[PDB]
């Protein structure tokens, strides 16, 4: 399986990161907030764990959403 | 439970210092250190090693200490493996 990560940056609004986590990773508001804070403080955080193709899909959906909303948010994946 | 130690890319820390860190604190061969350094540059983040919780914390701390004493903002953290 493969974990999907988001990386911190100084441009993407916190509220957008929460939105991404809720929408694309089905996080509750509190859990999304938790992960958003963790990424802000530590530079990176885990959004979910999926089979390879599904991880690729989620990474792509996040990047598509971010860029269309004019945010440079970086999303990537690693073997879990 | 084991924990992976990660570094994050930045635009300031020199490539050669990252290789030095990988060799000094994570027992990487020159080739592996170079490849991880390049991977982090390309991907934004990369895995330095996997250790028990407290050893991972120790490595993270040693990297931050070394980086700041070398005048570099290199970010290092850990996650459950
Ligand atoms: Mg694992
Ligand atoms: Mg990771």
């Amino acid at each position: 399986l493969y974990r999907v990560l988001i990386l911190n940056d100084d441009y993407t609004p916190a509220e957008f990161v929460v939105y991404v986590l809720e929408r694309f990773f089905n996080k509750s508001r509190e859990d999304a907030t938790r992960i958003m804070l963790h990424v802000h403080q530590n530079g990176v955080g885990v959004c979910g764990v999926y089979t390879y193709e599904v991880a690729e899909t989620k990474v792509a959906q996040v990047i598509d959403s971010a860029r269309r909303h004019q945010h440079p948010l970086q999303c990537t994946m690693e073997k879990d």
